[PDB]
This record gives C-alpha cells, structure tokens and sequence, in this order.
C-alpha cells in the first residue's frame, strides 16, 4: 500500500480512477477538457473507450455517436470518444474539505 492520505487508488485496474460521471482528460494535440458519459466496447473492436463531452463546441465531433451507435444523450458537436486506458483524472472541478475544521 502506497504511503499517503487518500486512497481508493487501483493502478492495475484502468489507470486510477475513470468512470462515468467523473471527469477525465485526453493526451493528444487539441488541449481540451471532458467528461466521462459512457465506457465500452463497441462490436468489433474491443476496447474500453470512455465518451467524452467537450464543454466547448468543436466542429468535427458528434452528439455522443460512435459507429452509429448512440450510447448517451449530449449536445451537438460536444461528443468525442478515446480509449479509457489513455485517460487522465481530471481534478479540475474537485474539492477537499470546503473547510478546515469539522469539528461543528
């Protein structure tokens, strides 16, 4: 076990911690951020891919369809699709303890 504070940490399972609902990050050109909607694979290829929805509407992408096959309901053009296992937790909407003591 690692020595820290926070846990619920599994390395060997996806990366860290990516699932749908919390926000990740992707690795390529286009600097952009998104949100974790649906993890699968599609018939195939098989291959975790997390749908991601771009909060800035970029033309290129869809409304979260991939290969046809609508799996959640986004914007238009807000909806790009990677592979879960190249993912990065995104912490940038995430807090730690609003404030200091707890103790009421």
């Amino acid at each position: 076990g690692s020595s820290g504070s926070s846990g619920l940490a599994m390395p060997p399972g996806n990366s860290h911690g990516l699932e749908v609902g919390s926000l990740a990050e992707v690795k390529e050109n286009p600097p952009f951020y998104g949100v974790i909607r649906w993890i699968g694979q599609p018939p195939g290829l098989n291959e975790v891919l997390a749908g991601l929805e771009l909060e800035d509407e970029c033309a290129g992408c869809t409304d979260g369809t991939f290969r046809g096959t609508r799996y959640f309901t986004c914007a238009l053009k807000k909806a790009l699709f990677v592979k879960l296992k190249s993912c990065r937790p995104d912490s940038r909407f995430a807090s730690l303890q609003p404030s200091g003591p707890s103790s009421g």
